[PDB]
């Protein structure tokens, strides 16, 4: 399914530290981020996504339309300008963030009752799994 709608509660979060370090997120921020439970709320209407990440610390939204390139300034993350593009490869939603970091972006897909999110930057891969609330 391409339907990724839902309130998704983080079940596991593998190598978030390595991914954040590849992005040059500061030590103290990584230390806090790595311990927090994330909730990811996805509102998906056709090609339009409104994505909201929440934790007890930082909360972060990003909206995009599938197949429409968009500039991002990754404020409150690594503070870089990237050109972002989110497209479908089969039932995998693929984001590429073109810019300074190589292999930067993510892949997101549904398997059964779970949402999988693989974040990449440089040689690092972070694997997150969420379950619907
Ligand atoms: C569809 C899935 C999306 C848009 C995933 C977005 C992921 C984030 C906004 C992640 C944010 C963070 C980090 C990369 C590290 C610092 C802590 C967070 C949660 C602000």
């Amino acid at each position: 399914t391409r339907d990724q709608n839902g309130t998704w509660e983080m079940e596991s979060n593998e190598n978030f530290e390595g991914y954040m370090k590849a992005l040059d997120i500061d030590f103290a921020t990584r230390k806090i981020a790595v311990r927090l439970t994330q909730t990811l709320v996805i509102d998906q209407d056709g090609d339009n996504f409104k994505t909201k990440c929440t934790s007890t610390f930082r909360n972060y939204d990003v909206d995009f339309t599938v197949g429409v390139e968009f500039d991002e300034y990754t404020k409150s993350l690594d503070n870089r300008h990237v050109k972002a593009l989110v497209t479908w490869e089969g039932d995998v939603l693929v984001c590429v963030q073109k810019g300074e970091k190589e292999n930067r972006g993510w892949k997101k897909w549904i398997e059964g009752d779970k949402l999988y999110l693989e974040l990449t930057c440089g040689d690092q891969v972070c694997r997150q799994v969420f379950k619907k609330k």
